[PDB]
C-alpha cells in the first residue's frame, strides 16, 4: 500500500496537509464537480471518459477548466505511479473565489486525491443491499457535482434511490438496474447521470444479447422483478435485494446480476488506459 | 479588511484555509447564516444563531461550538471591522459521517466582510427573477448548496417555481402583492427568513392581510407588486419574473411603504 496523496498547487502533498482557501465557492456555495476513477492492475479504468465527463460537469456549471484534460491525465498517471498500489483517484474542480459579470467561474482551482481502493465488504455482494426510495430528483443530472447533502439526512438503507412521482431514476451515488423477465431496465441519461460503469454494463448486455430498456423502472413494477443492482466505478455491480418494504424477487442476489459482474471482471482490461 | 475566525484566531480572510478532507468540500455538507449590521449592531443575531443550530441539527451535524461562543466570536469580529459588517458563520461536516449517523468532527469558521447592499438603482428600478421548475429539498435548512442558483437573461436571482407554484428565491424570500394582500409561501415550503418574519409582523401591525400560500405563476398578470427579502438586501422590488412584467414594471406603493417601516422599525430586533 501507500500514503494517501493530494495534488494541489503544482505539488503532491500528504493528503492530511492539503488545504483550500475558505473564499472558494465550493465551500461557500457548493460550486464543485468531481470524478471517481479506479485502477485495475494499476491502470485507470475509463480515464478519458471520466475526464470528458469532468469537463462536461464543469462546462454545464459555468466553470472554466483550471487545467487541460491532458494535464489532468498526466497528474492522475504520476499520482497512481507514486501510490504503487490499486488507487481510487478523485479530481475536484472548484468554483474558485468569484462568479464574474460574464456568468463564469474563471478562477477555478483543482486538486486530485489519491487513496487506496476500499471495495464494499464481500458480505454485501453475497447478501445484497437495501435502497430507501424518496420522492425527489437530481436537477442537472448530467453534472457530477459535490452536493451529496440529501444522501446523509434522507431503515438502514445502503443508499437513497431518487423515485420522483414513483419513477426510479438512480441512486445518490449509483446507477440503478432492474432485471424483469431476463431484460435489463435502467433510466435514460436524459434523467440519470451517464455512468461509466452503466455504459460498460450496457455494452456487455449488447454483447451477451440481453435486451436493454432505457426507461425509468416503476416502484409499482418491483413485485414483478427478479433482480436489481446498482453500479459505480468502485462497487462494480452491487446486488439490491430490497427497495423500501419491497423484497426484489427471492430476496438474494440473482443469476443475471452475478453473470454480468463476472463478465465485467473478466472484460475490464479493454477499458483500462 | 475582511477577516476569517478559524481555529481560535481572527486571520486576514485571504489566509484562512480548510482541509480538503472536509465533507463540506467533498460532499457539500455545510450550513451557514448571513448576519448583517445596522449602526454596527447585529440584526436578529439570536434568531440567526438559533436557525444555524436548526440547520446543523437537521443535517445530522453536531454543533462544534455553543451559540454563546458563536455570539462572542461574532460580536468581537464586528468590533474589529469597525464598519457596517456582513457576518457569515459556516459549520462543516468535517472529515467523517460516523457509524452513529452523525458528523461528530464538524469544523467552523466565521467570515467578516464590509456590507455590500445592492446598488440603489436596483431599489429605484427593481430587479428581474428567472423562474425554474425545481425546489429546494429540506427547505428549512440553510445549506451551502447554491449550484442551481448559478447555472438567466440577466435575472437578479432564480425563483423556485415547482409545478408553477412560486416558493422562494435561491437566496431570498419572495412576496407577491395582489389586491393589496401580501402572498408568501408557508414555512412548510420556504426557509423561515428572518427578514420574512419581520415583514409579516409589520403587515400584522399595518392591518395588511397576509396569505401564507405559494403564489401561482398564472396569478402574476393579476398582481400589482412583488419583492424579495434577505438581511443584507432588506426589501428589493421585483418588477419582472421571466417574461411577465409585475404591475406597471416599477417599484410599487406597498413595497416602498413596507421598506420605510422596516428601516424605521429595525431598532427593536438589533442586539
Ligand atoms: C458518480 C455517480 C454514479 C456512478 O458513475 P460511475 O462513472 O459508474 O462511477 C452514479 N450516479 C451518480 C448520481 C453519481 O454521481
Ligand atoms: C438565507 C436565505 C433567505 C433569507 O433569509 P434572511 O434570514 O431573511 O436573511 C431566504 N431564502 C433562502 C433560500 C436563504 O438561504
Amino acid at each position: 500500500g501507500h500514503m494517501n496523496l493530494c495534488y494541489i498547487d503544482g505539488k503532491f502533498l500528504p493528503l492530511e496537509e492539503a488545504k483550500l482557501p475558505v473564499t472558494d465557492l465550493i465551500i461557500q456555495r457548493g460550486v464543485g464537480v468531481f470524478e471517481t476513477i479506479s485502477t485495475h492492475s494499476r491502470r485507470p479504468l475509463m480515464l478519458t471518459p471520466h475526464l470528458k465527463r469532468l469537463e462536461g460537469s464543469a462546462t454545464a456549471s459555468s466553470i472554466v477548466m483550471p487545467a487541460t484534460l491532458d494535464e489532468m491525465a498526466r497528474i492522475i498517471r504520476e499520482g497512481i505511479k507514486k501510490m504503487g498500489c490499486e488507487t481510487m483517484v478523485r479530481p475536484y474542480i472548484t468554483g474558485g473565489d468569484s462568479f464574474g459579470k460574464d456568468h463564469l467561474f474563471s478562477s477555478s482551482r483543482y486538486f486530485v486525491i489519491f487513496a487506496e481502493i476500499r471495495k464494499p465488504d464481500p458480505i454485501l455482494y453475497e447478501k445484497g443491499v437495501a435502497l430507501h426510495p424518496i420522492n425527489a430528483e437530481r436537477y442537472l443530472p448530467s453534472t457530477k457535482s459535490i452536493n451529496y447533502m440529501l444522501s446523509f439526512t434522507g431503515k438502514g438503507a445502503y443508499e437513497i434511490l431518487y423515485c420522483p412521482e414513483g419513477e426510479i431514476v438512480e441512486g445518490s451515488h449509483s446507477t440503478f438496474f432492474l432485471i424483469k423477465n431476463g431484460h435489463l431496465i435502467t433510466a435514460p441519461t436524459s434523467r440519470a447521470l451517464s455512468g461509466t460503469t452503466r455504459q460498460i454494463v450496457l455494452e456487455l448486455a449488447r454483447r451477451g444479447n440481453i435486451q436493454v430498456e432505457e426507461r425509468c423502472p416503476l416502484l409499482t413494477e418491483l413485485p414483478e422483478a427478479e433482480e436489481a443492482f446498482i453500479t459505480g466505478t468502485v462497487k462494480e455491480l452491487l446486488p439490491v435485494v430490497r427497495i423500501g418494504d419491497q423484497i426484489i424477487g427471492n430476496g438474494v442476489p440473482g443469476k443475471l446480476t452475478k453473470h454480468l459482474h463476472q463478465v465485467y471482471l473478466s472484460s475490464i482490461v479493454e477499458w483500462l488506459e
